[PDB]
Parts: structure tokens; C-alpha cells; sequence
């Protein structure tokens, strides 16, 4: 006797500016299909990877798929939610509109210190290989067949000296550069 929503839709649908979400009545559905793989309300860290194991039953995104969650879900809550979620989940994707992209600055900075440094560079480089299968680690350049010496490739990119710490400012221009770039950092 009432029209439902699942508890979001006006909060989510709110951000059509930034990003033109699949559709309206995509994230509609698919809050109930969730419920019912738990009639909870919170997911977990240790079961989102659970998740990507639907999209890319080939590799092993397990590694990369852990770090798309403090990527978020560290706004003082310790679980994700469905509203949060459909936001990263579509930001890999929803192709590039205007604005956006920021979210990407959020994955690569684990830590979280308005800054990224090579230490998280290295984790999120590491796990990023585990995805890339063995058959397809043979394209890229051998002078970055490890995540040890891929590093070299990747912050060579950018040119980091005196400020040794790249910002979320620049993060989206330093990509903005050679398009060739996304490429290597790529996510999916
Ligand atoms: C109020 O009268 C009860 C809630 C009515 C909800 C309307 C939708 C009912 C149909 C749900 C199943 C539809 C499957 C396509
Ligand atoms: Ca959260
Ligand atoms: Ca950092």
C-alpha cells in the first residue's frame, strides 16, 4: 500500500550531476537482491571480495579487491553500505563524464594521508598484477615485469623530487596527461 524505494534512491540519484548513474531504476533492484544474499543491512570487509569473484572469475582480484574497500567504507562506519557502494561500484565504470574520477585518489591512498607514497604505490601495484593472468603479463613491457620494477615505471611517470608525495590535486591531472597513463595505473 506504499511505493518502496530500499532505503535509498533520492540520497544516491542525488549525485545525476557527478557521473550519469546506468540507470535510475538500475540501483533500484538491485538493493533487494542484496538483502537477500543476507537479510542484514551491512557487508562486511572480509565477504566484499565475495563480490568480485562475479566479474572476474578468471584472475585473482582478491588482492585488489581488499583495497577497494578502506578505499570508502573508513567514513567512521567499519561497514559498507549499499548507498556508498553503488557509488564505487559504478565509479570503476559509468564511463568518464565531468568532474568525478576523485574516487580513484581514495583506492590508491590506503593509508589515507592526502598524500600517496611509494609504500602504497607498491601495495596497490602488487595486488593490481594478481588481476593481470600470467598469459597477459607477457604484453607489457618487461622492463616492469614485477611490481619492484614496475614502481620505477609508474613514479617515473608522474616525477616526483622535492615534494616526494603526490596529492589528490594532481592525481587527476598527472592523469590527465598522456591518456596512455590510465592505462598502466588502470583499474578494471
Ligand atoms: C500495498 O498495498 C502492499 C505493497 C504493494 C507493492 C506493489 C508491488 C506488488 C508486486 C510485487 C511483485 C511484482 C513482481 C514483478
Ligand atoms: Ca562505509
Ligand atoms: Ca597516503
Amino acid at each position: 500500500g506504499n511505493s518502496k524505494s530500499g532505503a535509498l534512491s533520492k540520497e544516491i540519484l542525488e549525485e545525476l550531476q557527478l557521473n550519469t548513474k546506468f540507470t535510475e531504476e538500475e540501483l533500484s533492484s538491485w538493493y533487494q537482491s542484496f538483502l537477500k544474499e543476507c537479510p542484514s543491512g551491512r557487508i562486511t570487509r572480509q565477504e566484499f571480495q565475495t563480490i568480485y569473484s562475479k566479474f572476474f572469475p578468471e584472475a585473482d582480484p582478491k588482492a585488489y579487491a581488499q583495497h577497494v574497500f578502506r578505499s570508502f567504507d573508513a567514513n567512521s562506519d567499519g561497514t559498507l553500505d549499499f548507498k556508498e557502494y553503488v557509488i564505487a561500484l559504478h565509479m570503476t565504470s559509468a564511463g568518464k563524464t565531468n568532474q568525478k574520477l576523485e574516487w580513484a585518489f581514495s583506492l590508491y591512498d590506503v593509508d589515507g594521508n592526502g598524500t600517496i607514497s611509494k609504500n602504497e604505490v607498491l601495495e596497490i601495484v602488487t595486488a593490481i598484477f594478481k588481476m593481470i593472468s600470467p598469459e597477459d603479463t607477457k604484453h607489457l613491457p618487461e622492463d616492469e615485469n614485477t611490481p619492484e620494477k614496475r614502481a620505477e615505471k609508474i613514479w617515473g611517470f608522474f616525477g616526483k623530487k622535492d615534494d616526494d608525495k603526490l596529492t589528490e590535486k594532481e592525481f587527476i591531472e598527472g592523469t590527465l596527461a598522456n591518456k596512455e597513463i590510465l592505462r598502466l595505473i588502470q583499474f578494471e
